[PDB]
């Protein structure tokens, strides 16, 4: 079972990790350097210890897709887990005072869509300014499968003094062979039990997706960590999680043939044979 | 619990036993496997392989060629160290569309990537003072005044820079991360020619650490080695295997041989190597 990669990994950080103050005041436990890898061949990495929230996974990655970066657009579909990031307080203690409350920045939306163009705010227009790599990395996997610099980039040093939240998926690299797409992600920071399990679901969507649209069959989704770390607060709460047994992966079934990645909607998505165990209480570090 | 050149040997034996075939943008062809990691340790011993001698110079002058945010290949090529020639060179840079550029200018690579992120690339000897970020003064400064944080990175990729690069960066990006008055290193290594890249990249990421824990007054904790597209060429079967027959020796160590404040007036002559006794040089073929 591919799930036991990511309770080895919180078994591994409550054994060995290091006490380490944070940005946060919370405190964590933490490891440096992690690598997991999960099998996309029919079956779809969302995990059955706790019941990830897929509706929020869903809607968080087709606004990364739209280029949105308004965390009450996402707000406003049910999904609350920008909001602290994107408030008044928040925005107004890294000094963005004069900031509409939900403008993140230039983070993912924009960064995979506009790379390098100007940020001015949430709502401007910046239809065919930047690099949209997103598409060059679809029309890449196309006409050159073979490449090795099929890369997404969301870390843009430059505009990091205007991120809510500097991007923890600095990076993302696809890889193609024998027509089956794999894709690995740098994470750089990752919160264990809160972040990790929604953050694996985003990026087996995203590769699902892309092999949708360029013909081609899912193959691995490789996970690798910088700081992986567990707050103090989610220490009792995940191991109630690691007594459970895993349930088999659901599959993914995509309901509709879908040409332009833009084009994907929310309904085109069928997630079956789900049946997790219930949900835990983490309480979120902002 | 292997944290030395066994992982990278075992790596190579993988790559050998379960890489997949697969075609590459120089026609040489490849054994290759997606997504691997290994650590090495840094702590009273330094990186640099012994089962084949390691171009310790190149590695060196290499660095602190970056360091001083050069892009010109001919600065290498100059000390004798030619890693960076063929992608550098007239033809290879014709073959680009990059006609009007003068011979050894990659665009913008490292150096430029390193000291001037987001400044607008002119030519390999423009000046570029105070444009753009300087990334790497920056890790330095954070490290310095906030050990804690989780965003120290440098970063290489520059989306919009791409195609002006002679060759995008296989060292797409590198993380520091602080603990208990230790220095520790993530690479993500997009593309690794495991017989000839890999070893020298090693070293120069280990290298790297061992001058920023110096300038930060930290010690070197671990170098995490992390690849993407993990590749054997064809043509360097025959030198890996031989190489595989050949038994480990001990890592050598590296001394600073004065105190240095910055990072940018460190020189060759800072760095001595010591008790690096590898079986011999093994040739192979740089594929362009
Ligand atoms: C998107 C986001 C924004 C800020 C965050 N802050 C912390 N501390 N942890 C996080 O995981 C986190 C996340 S992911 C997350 C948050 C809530 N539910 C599932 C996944
Ligand atoms: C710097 C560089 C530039 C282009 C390269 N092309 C291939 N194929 N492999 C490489 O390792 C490579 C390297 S690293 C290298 C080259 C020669 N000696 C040791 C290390
Ligand atoms: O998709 C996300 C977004 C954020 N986080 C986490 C990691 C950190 O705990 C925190 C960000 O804080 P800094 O690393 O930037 O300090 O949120 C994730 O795990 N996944
Ligand atoms: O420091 C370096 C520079 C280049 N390469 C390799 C990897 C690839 O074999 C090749 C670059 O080719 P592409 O991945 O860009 O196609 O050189 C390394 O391993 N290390």
């Amino acid at each position: 079972h591919g799930e036991l990669q990511y309770l080895g990994q919180i078994q591994h950080i409550l054994r060995c990790g290091v006490r380490k103050d944070d940005r946060t005041g919370t405190g964590t436990l933490s490891v440096f350097g992690m690598q997991a890898r999960y099998s996309l061949r029919d079956e779809f990495p969302l995990l059955t210890t706790k019941r990830v929230f897929w509706k929020g996974v869903l809607e968080e990655l087709l606004w990364f897709i739209k280029g949105s970066t308004n965390a009450k657009e996402l707000s406003s579909k049910g999904v609350k887990i920008w909001d602290a990031n994107g408030s008044r307080d928040f925005l107004d203690s890294l000094g963005f005072s004069t900031r509409e409350e939900g403008d993140l920045g230039p983070v993912y939306g924009f960064q995979w869509r506009h790379f390098g163009a100007e940020y001015r705010d949430m709502e401007s227009d910046y239809s065919g300014q930047g690099v949209d790599q997103l598409q060059r990395v679809i029309d890449t996997i196309k006409t050159n499968p073979d490449d090795r610099r099929i890369i997404m980039c969301a870390w843009n040093p430059r505009d990091l003094p205007l991120m809510a939240l500097p991007p923890c998926h600095a990076l993302c690299q696809f890889y193609v062979v024998n027509s089956e797409l794999s894709c690995q992600l740098y994470q750089r920071s990752g919160d264990m039990g809160l972040g990790v399990p929604f953050n694996i679901a985003s990026y087996a969507l995203l590769t699902y997706m892309i092999a949708h649209i360029t013909g081609l069959k899912p193959g691995d989704f490789i996970h690798t960590l910088g700081d992986a770390h567990i707050y103090l607060n989610h220490i009792e709460p995940l191991k109630i999680q690691l007594q459970r047994e895993p349930r088999p992966f659901p599959k993914l079934r995509i309901l509709r043939k879908v040409e332009k990645i833009d084009d994907f909607k929310a309904e085109d998505f069928q997630i079956e044979g789900y049946n997790p165990h219930p949900t835990i209480k983490m309480e979120m570090a902002v």
